[PDB]
């Protein structure tokens, strides 16, 4: 006997014990967290035991800046250094207002710096590099609107809407995670490409058999693809080591104790059952260690009337994680320091 799945046990456990606990803090309703081998497309941990983390759909936020920066990168359009205004408020050329969670003052910053303090005014312009359709089809390499196939009953594809449907309003949400559906493993699959080189692995829950009597492993199907190129692939994973630095989104509560973390949050206004925008979803979605990733997770937690940030709801359940997988991994600390770009 060999264990055909590909669910580590333990952490499993603190998978769940750690989502629970969170989902209480917080006052949630339900949370879910997916966790990701890198290079294998092999699923470590997927709370809660549900087929929540693969059924749930909800608008993720800020984590979907990464398809933003990397399409715009990709498309060679921004570098990490190349500098835009930020501002409590934007007027955007097509007429909407675009406002950062807090007014602050008016200041110039790198591309680096805006994903780490995840400024929406300096986020807009980064996407306005590259059209509408163009970033609508790295949403689609990057796996959204279709489901992962992974061989688990009831996935759920998500809603990504034709461009051709995006209004003025629609145009500018989509940048930033909203007005588009994910579930959590869709957002574990998708930062998974920036640790595999721009490679996205379909992910597995099955691994293979032995074979040995009766073939039982799949003929064929699987199938990755490359969403971005190498450099575009490091160049993000390098910008998302900014989310621990100082005035990054995850300081202090989104840090691992002696290794790098590579990270983005979000937080999102989702649909209650009053048919308005009175619930939020908190997302986090990681890669470590971020000099030489070994996983990588997502974490959603889910509030109805109410609101909870990716870095403090979400941020620690990433944290419980990913200290007991270093550890059962025996993946020494990190012995490079975190990656900073100029800010
Ligand atoms: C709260 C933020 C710093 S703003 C920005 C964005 C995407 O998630 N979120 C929003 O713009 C969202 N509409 C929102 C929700 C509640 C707020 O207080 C502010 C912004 N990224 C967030 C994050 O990193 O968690």
């Amino acid at each position: 006997y060999q264990d055909p799945l590909t669910i580590n046990a333990d952490l499993q456990r603190v998978a769940e014990e750690s989502l629970n606990a969170a989902v209480k803090r917080v006052g949630g309703v339900w949370g879910s967290a997916a966790v990701l081998e890198i290079g294998t497309g092999r699923l470590l941990a997927l709370a809660p035991g549900g087929t929540r983390s693969v059924s749930a759909i909800y608008e993720p936020g800020s984590v979907g800046k990464l398809v933003t920066l990397a399409a715009a990168i990709d498309q060679k359009k921004v570098t990490p250094t190349s500098t835009f205004t930020v501002s409590s408020t934007r007027d955007m050329p097509n007429g909407e207002r675009i406002s950062d969670d807090s007014p602050h003052e008016t200041q110039d910053m790198t591309v680096a710096g805006i994903i780490a303090h995840s400024y929406n005014t300096g986020t807009v312009q980064i996407g306005d590099t590259v059209s509408d359709s163009v970033r609508y089809e790295y949403m689609q390499k990057f796996g959204w609107g279709a489901k992962t196939g992974i061989t688990l009953p009831s996935e759920e594809s998500g809603i990504l809407r034709p461009h051709t449907e995006w209004g003025d309003r629609d145009h500018y949400t989509t940048m930033f995670g909203q007005g588009v559906a994910v579930t959590t493993i869709q957002l574990a699959q998708m930062v998974a490409v920036f640790g595999q080189k721009g490679v996205l692995i379909p992910p597995r829950i099955i691994d293979g058999y032995d074979d040995e009597n009766g073939v039982y492993t799949p003929t064929v199907m699987g199938e990755s693809r490359q969403v971005v190129s190498e450099d575009t692939a490091q160049t993000v994973l390098n910008i998302m080591q900014g989310a621990t630095q100082p005035g990054g989104t995850a300081e202090g509560i989104g840090a691992v104790k002696g290794y790098n973390v590579a990270a983005k949050t979000g937080t999102a206004e989702n649909v209650g059952s009053s048919g308005s925008l009175t619930d939020t979803a908190a997302t986090f979605t990681a890669l470590i260690p971020a000099e030489n990733p070994k996983i990588a997770v997502a974490v959603v937690i889910y509030k109805e009337n109410g609101t909870v940030y990716g870095s403090t709801a979400s941020a620690p359940v990433f944290v419980d994680i990913a200290q007991f997988a270093m550890r059962e991994m025996k993946i020494p600390p990190s012995t490079v320091p975190l990656y900073k770009y100029p800010w």
